[PDB]
């Protein structure tokens, strides 16, 4: 009965796209947090991305692979670097985020939609998953950054707590790193479990994630 979740940076590789489809199907996932979508392979499954740039580009969306799954849209809360989609059962009603930030654009004005969702959002049932591209020990990554310090001065503002967990780098090139980073509410911790990397969940230089949400009550 667990709800697998996907989480992965594309890099808006065509082949990237087809082995997530691949790695859903064959886990039964029944969401994926994706930043850098390409532009197919998915059929039945429904997509949420955020805005849309000039040339057609989408930082980052969500993707539910189960038909059944009560989906909620939020255009609101919804950017051209965070899309966020609530997803309801019997026994609760989640909003989701998949985030982008780019490497080179102040984090400023994102942690700001951070908050934004927060508040406007109620401060449980949260779950954030993305590409920071900001650098903290609290999520395993080498060092402190700046970029790590800001989001994590955030996340302490909003009670927002850290899934990541071991060393294994999302992001190999050489160049290894832990940029991705997962975050959810307080009550949110119970709820979620087998937090992991997937040593090659993809093949675009980021490595994918995984873990469950379940109910155990
Ligand atoms: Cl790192």
């Amino acid at each position: 009965p667990p709800y697998r979740v996907l989480q992965a940076n594309l890099q808006r590789k065509k082949l990237a796209t087809a082995e997530l489809a691949i790695e859903a199907a064959t886990r039964k996932a029944a969401i994926a947090l994706i930043q850098e979508p390409y532009v197919k392979g998915f059929r039945g499954v429904r997509v949420f991305q955020s805005t849309a740039q000039g040339d057609g580009t989408v930082k980052a969306a969500i993707a539910v692979f189960d038909h059944d799954l009560d989906v909620i849209q939020y255009p609101q809360l919804t950017t051209n670097n965070i899309v966020v989609v609530g997803i309801r059962t019997r026994a609760w009603e989640i909003t989701l985020v998949s985030y982008y930030f780019e490497p080179d654009k102040p984090i400023e004005s994102y942690l700001e939609q951070i908050k934004r969702v927060e508040r406007k959002m109620g401060p449980k049932r949260l779950i954030f998953g993305g590409d920071a591209n900001a650098k903290s020990t609290w999520w395993g990554s080498k060092e402190d950054d700046a970029r790590g310090d800001q989001l994590m001065g955030t996340l302490g503002e909003l009670g927002l707590h850290i899934l990541n967990e071991g060393d294994v780098p999302t992001f190999d090139t050489r160049y290894q790193s832990r940029v991705d980073v997962t975050f959810c509410t307080e009550d949110m911790l119970d709820l979620i479990d087998g937090w992991r990397v997937d040593e090659d969940l993809v093949s675009s230089d980021h490595n994918g994630m995984v873990f469950n949400i379940r109910l155990q009550k």
